[PDB]
């Protein structure tokens, strides 16, 4: 659709505006010192502005976004550049979730080199990615059959290849037992899923367990309790917590 472009405010442009909505604005926007008004099509003006037409709303998008910092690592998308030591994990946008940032955080606290990770509901790959990189091998699997391909490109980007299946953790079994378990999903499925999660670990192993709001953890907690695991920290952000059990 088409954009007329005015200089001004909203409320400096009011006197004009039954000029645009009798015109045919659908939308208004105040884009500093200037009003973009969103049309279906252009038409006849008398106020001096610039028609516009906007796949545009993308590398628009995409010029907002900023990398962002999970000490040791940074997540870029493929077109930042960005100097220094953090570990870099390329992923693209097609994440800087809190969850994520903590699942981040906790697998470069609890992971130990050469330790086989399982990553549950990868997504974009981006834990299973982190794991390789402080030294791990991981599987990632997702139930989505078409996020894998994106999650095996996003590692090529890293220079890493951790292995991508489709399926839930029923899936991996035959792979494990696995060192590291680290699942950003929610409460109530961690809840159903702790005993299998026993399983899925060696003794000694650890479970990293994210996505969870903080009023629910007590749901994880009570069913980690209920599954034989010891409580080894509890870190936050936002509403979010991560919890992290030992086995």
């Amino acid at each position: 659709m088409w954009v007329y472009r005015l200089k001004g405010t909203l409320e400096a442009l009011d006197p004009i505006l039954p000029g645009l909505f009798d015109g045919g604005a659908r939308g208004l926007w105040e884009r500093e010192g200037e009003v973009w008004a969103f049309f279906p099509a252009p038409v006849d003006l008398p106020y001096e502005g610039v028609w516009e037409e906007v796949e545009d709303w993308l590398e628009a998008w995409r010029r907002d976004l900023k990398p962002a910092l999970a000490p040791p690592f940074v997540v870029l998308a493929p077109w930042h550049t960005w100097e220094g030591a953090e570990i870099p994990l390329v992923i693209e946008p097609g994440g800087h979730h809190e969850t994520t940032r903590l699942a981040l955080k906790a697998l470069a606290r609890h992971l130990r080199p050469g330790d086989k990770v399982l990553d549950l509901g990868t997504g974009s790959g981006v834990l299973a990615i982190a794991a390789e990189k402080l030294g791990g091998k991981a599987l990632g699997v997702d139930i989505d059959p078409m996020v894998l391909p994106q999650a095996e490109a996003n590692a090529k980007r890293n220079g890493v290849r951790p292995r991508f299946l489709e399926g839930s953790l029923e899936a991996a079994l035959p792979f494990g037992p696995f060192d590291l378990l680290v699942a950003n999903l929610y409460a109530e499925l961690h809840a159903a899923l702790a005993p299998r999660y026993r399983e899925a670990l060696v003794p000694g192993g650890r479970a990293l367990l994210t996505g969870i709001l903080k009023d629910r953890a007590p749901l994880v907690r009570e069913a980690m309790a209920g599954a034989g695991f010891r409580p080894l920290e509890e870190a936050a952000e936002g509403e979010w917590v991560l919890l992290a059990y030992g086995r």
